[PDB]
């Protein structure tokens, strides 16, 4: 079983600081600039080309719904909880579930302030963990 720690980084709009994925016990999923040991997602390989991340802090696996929208679990749903890793000529990586191809970003629905054309996921930078 291949695993690895790492922290989640994501560059966004300028705000009062960086911004770092963050699970909340609640259940809930948000960036953080205060870069806390909630940031801190333990991935785990299933299969070849997929993997799993789980929250060290909050032992919840972060899993999307099929709206796309990022949520922790007390349980494991590969069909949601299971991503395939990307990685860009740039050097970048970035997550989509493979289940059903949904594209892995930071929830809001229409309403943050976004430039202007959508490019699509955000990109992530997996610091060591």
């Amino acid at each position: 079983g291949q695993v690895r720690q790492r922290y989640l980084y994501t560059s966004g709009p300028h705000g009062l600081s960086s911004c770092h994925l963050e699970i909340r016990e609640d259940g809930t999923v948000g960036c953080a600039a205060d870069q806390s040991p909630e940031s801190l997602l333990q991935l785990k390989a299933l299969k070849p080309g997929v993997i799993q991340i789980l929250g060290v802090k909050t032992s919840r696996f972060l899993c999307q719904r099929p709206d796309g929208a990022l949520y922790g679990s007390l349980h494991f749903d590969p069909e949601a909880c299971s991503f395939r890793e990307l990685l860009l000529e740039d050097g970048y990586n970035v997550y989509q579930s493979e289940a059903h191809g949904l594209p892995l970003h930071l929830p809001g629905n229409k309403s943050p302030h976004r430039d202007p054309a959508p490019r699509g996921p955000a990109r992530f930078l997996p610091l060591p963990g």
